[PDB]
């Protein structure tokens, strides 16, 4: 089958570089493709597994109610004239249409569903050139207040059960490294690698869905969840029409939509199982995976340099016969630093005592360039913040973001506004004064006094600082000092930001 089809209709829209819609032209080309699958007894026996374990799962449907009030606030409208605020309050156009698009979803099968298509608003920075947008695919949101219903149970339930450990997004970044780490630890000689598939969306074959869906139905499920499962699966999940944000039919659609709710669940699943045959075809030893959607670590006893480097490719044409090849091909590593996934890795610096302390960090090029798009620029999702939370204990966090971006608001007086902020899909109205503590609950207290950072980290950011035209981090120390000083002078709250956030530039 093809990935895609466009009838030639314009999606049309509604250093530092935001992506549009001019570039979903090439976005388009480059995700259209034929797909090849074809399975084996390593494919089928993991999947055997997988609904082994979906078995001992019960899930049960969420009322109209509890997926009205689990709707995210800034999501789309939709076409029946009530927002996403309306849907929330529990109002009576939202909570009618919803219950008669449930009802049409269990009496009707078959007939496939309106998905309007759109490009991404995202930011990039530059590379040695320009990256085009994602394309994103969403139904009606009375459609998507249905899928809570039906499967919002089983998404956050089912994967941490049937992947176990494996399951990328159960963890913080505390303890995703520490799975890396005891991982990493735990083999004579350890080898690992990252493996991300090229537009995974677009690899993702009607079968994958049908094979998803069949691992949900192993499940003990409500007799309505099961048909609206199915129905949503057929009408919904394996394919339908694309329609510009102008009403325009853009063309149709036969992979994974990418604004679907089982499209996390989904493409982690369908990973886990490929990446899992594909490491008994390239008979990898003592294998242990990490799946974050498409981005995939493994790490295994090596088996020689040359072993390793042949077994890699093994378990890429293995990847690729099930529909899903490689972007970059794999390559091993045998220092886990040096091992990039999820745009992160796992490096080390040393807490008070002088203990070892592990902790994720990442090129700090696309975080700082988004926080200078969004210093001159209000945002609704506030990248820069979001990541001086997750990757609070990086130095690039704390010498950099944290020290700006504190300097803009004591300057601009904003140290009590609130401010939107998404973070693993949640949406939260965060208040700068309230770091300290979500700091401390995200990675501790060790967060603030993290020092003698590893080399290769300290040179990345410092690379990264000269690149970019930013001062380098001489600068960022004696600012650092003149934005705690202020802070304390202050008292009370903001005090409590000097003593911690800025605690390593006292002399
Ligand atoms: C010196 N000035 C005339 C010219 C600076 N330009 C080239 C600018 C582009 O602005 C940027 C673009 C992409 C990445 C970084 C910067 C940048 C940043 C970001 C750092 C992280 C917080 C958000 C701002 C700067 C912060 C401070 C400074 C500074 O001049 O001290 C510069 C920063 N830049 C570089
Ligand atoms: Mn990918
Ligand atoms: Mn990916």
């Amino acid at each position: 089958s093809m990935s895609y089809t466009w009838t030639g209709a314009l999606i049309t829209p509604c250093m530092v570089y935001a992506t549009t819609s001019r570039s979903a032209g090439l976005r388009q080309k480059k995700v259209t493709f034929d797909r090849l699958q074809v399975l084996d007894d390593h494919y089928r026996d993991v999947l055997k597994e997988m609904k082994a374990k979906a078995s001992t799962v019960k899930a049960k449907l969420l009322s109209v109610e509890e997926a009205c009030k689990l709707t995210p606030p800034h999501s789309a409208k939709s076409k029946f004239g009530y927002g996403a605020k309306d849907v929330r309050n529990l109002s009576s156009k939202a909570v009618n249409h919803i219950h008669s698009v449930w009802k049409d979803l269990l009496e009707d099968t078959v007939t496939p569903i309106d998905t309007t298509i759109m490009a991404k608003n995202e930011v990039f920075c530059v590379q040695p050139g320009r990256k085009p947008a994602r394309l994103i695919v969403f139904p009606d949101l009375g459609v998507r207040v249905c899928e809570k219903m039906a499967l919002y149970d089983v998404v956050s339930t089912l994967p941490q059960v049937v992947m176990g450990s494996s399951y990328g997004f159960q963890y913080s970044p505390g303890q995703r490294v520490e799975f890396l780490v005891n991982t990493w630890k735990s083999k004579k000689n350890p080898m690992g690698f990252s493996y991300d598939t090229r537009c995974f969306d677009s690899t993702v074959t009607e079968n994958d869905i049908r094979v998803e869906e069949s691992i949900y139905q192993c499940c003990d499920l409500a007799p309505e969840a099961r048909q609206a499962i199915k129905s949503l699966t057929e009408r919904l999940y394996i394919g339908g029409p694309l329609t510009n944000s102008k009403g325009q039919n853009c063309g149709y659609r036969r992979c994974r939509a990418s604004g679907v709710l089982t499209t996390s669940c989904g493409n982690t699943l369908t990973c886990y199982l490929k990446a899992s045959a594909a490491c008994r075809a390239a008979k990898l030893q003592d294998c242990t995976m990490l799946v974050n959607g498409d981005d995939l670590v493994v790490i295994c006893e090596s088996a020689g340099t040359q072993e390793d480097a042949a077994s890699l490719r093994v378990f890429t044409e293995a990847m690729t016969r099930y529909s899903a090849p490689p972007g970059d091909p794999p390559q091993p590593e045998y220092d886990l630093e040096l091992i990039t996934s999820c745009s992160s890795n796992v490096s080390v610096a040393h807490d008070a005592s002088g203990k070892r302390v592990y902790y994720l960090t990442r090129d700090p090029t696309t975080p700082l360039a988004r926080a200078a798009w969004e210093t001159a620029r209000h945002t609704p999702v506030n990248s820069w913040l979001g990541n001086i939370i997750m990757y609070a204990p990086t130095l690039w966090a704390r010498m950099i973001l944290m020290t700006h971006f504190f300097s803009i608001l004591l300057a601009q007086e904003q140290l009590e506004k609130a401010l939107d902020c998404q973070i693993y899909g949640a949406c939260y109205s965060i208040e700068p004064l309230d770091l300290p503590q979500i700091i401390e609950r995200l990675h501790g207290l060790s967060a603030f006094s993290l020092h003698s950072y590893s080399p290769g980290e300290i040179n990345r950011v410092a690379s990264c600082l000269r690149k970019l035209g930013v001062p380098p981090l001489r600068v960022w120390r004696h600012r650092a000092r003149s934005v705690r000083a202020r802070l304390l002078s202050q008292g009370g709250r903001a005090a409590t930001c000097g003593k911690y956030l800025f605690n390593w530039a006292v002399k």
